[PDB]
């Protein structure tokens, strides 16, 4: 069993936080060290908490460096993250998303596509970039999500994996207007809402359970997850915005025990199973006084399963894929008269010959076109495009321009416009 590349990276890689003397509060020779300058772990919660804005979950690396270099179960707040930041590469990948909720109205569901990096601002910080946004095939009303079957979802998978991503992370949408003439919406998930159902927690469970993160200091070789869960819900200022969040493990562990429930009319907490026997499951929580009140996890405010993580738009954007004035259409938008056939790229190639090719193809929706569409499917020679594109090699894609195959394409719509 064989950690990720970030992991390795991150092993071997020193977390401490060094510091030359400080001028008024040392007491030592140039040389000598002391409380004041000696070196700071990445778990020091003083340093974390005294950042800005402050943090209160060490990364997960600097949680094994951390610990030293049927009974009951007690669920405490998780002192530390998996993932320390979600970073979407620019306003477009996200904006693009929320389209589907602003033409229907329904709320929508995507899986992030992107990539794991080191995220320099925290001590053996991850940060999960996300550069594309698939939307599977599935059924939205104003009040509830539905995934369908995805015929395409492991072909998806193995399309992104030759571009350098992996699911990273799922994202919803849970977006109600407020104001019909300004044009704002409601700020429904808050302190004295919820940010997270039960429900929700119970599906983050199982995507994270069903995403393991592999890691060598297991027994099962499986611990945690980096697959994070992005919210799409209106802010303070009833504007959109989105909000990052892991579930804990412990929680994780519920779930795929099947012990976790959700409660009706109560989306702020949760049942923890009856009986199947059931250890009786506790929280130690935090009450007014200041005393470390223990409870039983029934019900269970979601709060104490709930890992904020922060989401980031760069000051300085990423572009994996291009930004087209007028992008080639997302998969199953059909819905909202918006298809995937080669009408569409044909005004789309038609609307970019004075485009740099590589720009004009390098799009993940219009690849995923390319390869499963069923006129002409590019499901075995679009190998070579995939490396230009993940590597903006330039030559290499207009080699591939020339292709026998892109040929046919480039034919195909010529005489769909011809027949126009
Ligand atoms: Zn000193």
């Amino acid at each position: 069993v064989v950690e990720d590349e970030i992991d390795q990276y991150l092993s071997k890689q020193d977390g401490k936080i060094y510091r030359s003397r400080d001028p008024q509060l040392c007491r030592h020779g140039p040389l000598g060290k002391c409380v004041h300058c000696v070196p700071l772990e990445p778990f020091d919660e003083d340093y974390l908490n005294h950042l800005e804005p402050p943090v209160k979950h060490m990364s997960f690396h600097a949680y094994i460096r951390k610990l030293t270099g049927p009974s009951a179960i007690t669920l405490n707040r998780q002192k530390y993250r998996h993932v320390d930041n979600i970073m979407f590469e620019n306003h477009t990948v996200a904006d693009r998303f929320l389209d589907f909720w602003r033409k229907t109205g329904n709320q929508h569901f995507g899986y992030l596509y992107g990539r794991y990096t080191e995220h320099k601002d925290i001590p053996l910080g991850i940060r999960a970039e996300v550069a594309a946004i698939y939307e599977p095939p599935q059924i939205g009303t104003q009040n509830s999500l539905e995934l369908l079957e995805d015929p395409k979802a492991e072909v998806v998978d193995e399309i992104a994996a030759k571009l350098g991503l992996r699911k990273v992370g799922w994202i919803f949408t849970d977006l109600v207007s407020e104001d019909t003439r300004k044009g704002t919406v409601r700020y429904s998930r808050n302190k004295d809402t919820y940010f997270l159902s039960s429900e929700e927690c119970i599906t983050a469970g199982d995507f994270q359970n069903k995403h393991p993160n592999m890691c060598r200091l297991s027994p099962d070789g499986h611990f945690g997850s980096k697959f994070v869960t992005a919210v799409a819900t209106g802010g303070p200022d009833n504007q959109v915005h989105f909000e990052g969040y892991q579930v804990s493990n412990q929680c994780m562990a519920l779930v795929r025990d099947e012990c976790l429930l959700p409660c009706k009319d109560a989306p702020e907490l949760g049942y923890a199973k009856e009986s199947q026997y059931v250890p009786d499951v506790f929280y130690k929580d935090v009450d007014k006084f200041g005393n470390e009140i223990t409870q039983l996890a029934r019900p269970l405010p979601v709060e104490y399963l709930i890992i904020d993580i922060t989401t980031t738009f760069p000051k300085d954007p990423v572009y994996t894929f291009s930004i087209s004035q007028n992008p080639f259409p997302i998969e199953n938008r059909d819905v909202l008269g918006e298809t995937q056939d080669f009408h569409s790229l044909a005004t789309y190639l038609s609307q970019n010959t004075s485009s740099v090719f590589l720009d004009t193809i390098s799009d993940f929706h219009l690849l995923l076109f390319l390869v499963t569409n069923e006129v002409m499917p590019l499901q075995d020679s679009i190998s070579l495009l995939l490396e230009a594109v993940r590597t903006r090699n330039e030559e290499l894609a207009q080699t591939w321009k020339r292709s026998e195959q892109w040929a046919t394409i480039e034919q195909l719509c010529s005489t769909v416009g011809l027949e126009a």
